[PDB]
């Protein structure tokens, strides 16, 4: 298989969807993954791109993340929840996740873009939440660990949501740093965890980054804080830590277009382009990216174009509001303490 980008999409994941079959009155739904896999053939980027076939995760993939019961109740289907295709869609979404990390950590292929639903960010041990059953991404960083001695794993997680399903997933394990950039404002977003002093425990302690934004939307988040996010946190941890693979919790609501709360912030599409270009200078380019959320149908086809773009190779000012420098200097402040250079802020 050609040394390029991946891609991984099923259309079998379309079939989480309820037999009414709406947009409106559930907004995690088929059209979200519909529509980026048409803008990338429009566009001509899947033609540039290596298209994986996925799978459906076994039970016992599963289980590296969820509880047995857990995996049994959303796994399985004897005689929104689709009664017929959505235990199978929450397996195949984590099951293509997986074969792209794989494909890209053993490297087959440079990178790579999951195009999935449902996501997973939310999916703790034994709790679905957030639209999310199984936590993919999770779940695809375990494998890792359990089948390549994969050493260390870098999870960002962009989306603007907190994935707590990741965080709980590898709070006490070194092995993995979870980064997550998210709309915080003193724990009373959705869903209300995420919190700068949340940092790991036992051997994880350090290991855990909250970059959390709080001041809510005055003003709004956009570029500039998110650019300076990466620039004086994100980035000095990333690089400092050394990652041998990099997994993105890549949701796009922090797009501008998400009316709260499912957004509330003004990122332009473009933005996640330079941010994926950012990331792909660690861990040897070894970076696969997998959809969470984002709802408004343009600003998720945008913001994918622009990372698949990043991610092939292409390509495509003002100071962060005092919001923004406040909660960076919070999270600085507190992983001074546990990051080389971070050690004088
Ligand atoms: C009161 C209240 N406020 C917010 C939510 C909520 C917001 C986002 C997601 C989810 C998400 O983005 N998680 O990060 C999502 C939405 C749409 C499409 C896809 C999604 F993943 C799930 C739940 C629930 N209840
Ligand atoms: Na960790
Ligand atoms: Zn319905
Ligand atoms: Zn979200």
């Amino acid at each position: 298989p050609r040394f390029t980008t991946g891609l991984v999409y099923d259309t079998l994941m379309l079939k989480h969807q309820c037999t009414c079959g709406s947009s409106s009155s559930h907004p995690e739904h088929a059209g979200r993954i519909q529509s980026i896999w048409s803008r990338l053939q429009e566009t001509g980027l899947r033609g540039k791109c290596e298209c994986i076939r996925g799978r459906k995760a076994t039970l016992e993939e599963l289980q590296t993340v969820h509880s047995e019961a857990h995996t049994l109740l959303y796994g399985t289907n004897p005689l929104i929840w689709n009664e017929v295709h959505s235990a199978g869609a929450a397996r195949l979404a984590v099951g293509c996740v997986v074969e792209l990390v794989f494909k890209v950590a053993t490297g087959e292929l440079k990178n790579g873009f999951a195009v999935v639903r449902p996501p997973g960010h939310h999916a703790e041990e034994s709790t679905p939440m957030g639209f999310c059953y199984f936590n993919s991404v999770a779940v695809a960083a375990k494998l890792l660990q359990q089948r390549l001695s994969v050493s260390k794993i870098l999870i960002v997680d962009w989306d603007v949501h907190h994935g707590n399903g990741t965080q709980q997933a590898f709070y006490s394990d070194p092995s993995v740093l979870y980064m997550s950039l998210h709309r915080y404002d003193d724990g009373n977003f959705f869903p209300g965890s995420g919190a700068p002093d949340e940092v790991g425990t036992g051997p994880g302690v350090g290991f855990n980054v909250n970059m959390a934004f709080t001041g809510g939307l005055d003003p709004p988040m956009g570029d500039a804080e998110y650019l300076a996010a990466f620039r004086t946190v994100v980035m000095p941890i990333a690089s400092e830590f050394a990652p041998d693979v990099v997994l993105v919790s890549s949701g796009f609501d922090a797009v501008e277009g998400h009316p709260t709360p499912l957004g509330g912030y003004n990122l332009s599409a473009r933005c996640f382009g330079y941010l994926t270009k950012q990331l792909m200078g660690l861990a040897g380019g070894r970076i696969v990216l997998a959809l969470e959320g984002g709802h408004d149908l343009t600003a998720i086809c945008d913001a994918s174009e622009a990372c698949v773009s990043a991610l092939l190779g292409n390509e495509l000012q003002q100071r962060p509001n005092a919001n923004a420098v406040r909660s960076m200097e919070k999270v600085m402040e507190i992983h001074s303490k546990y990051w080389r250079c971070l050690q004088r802020h």
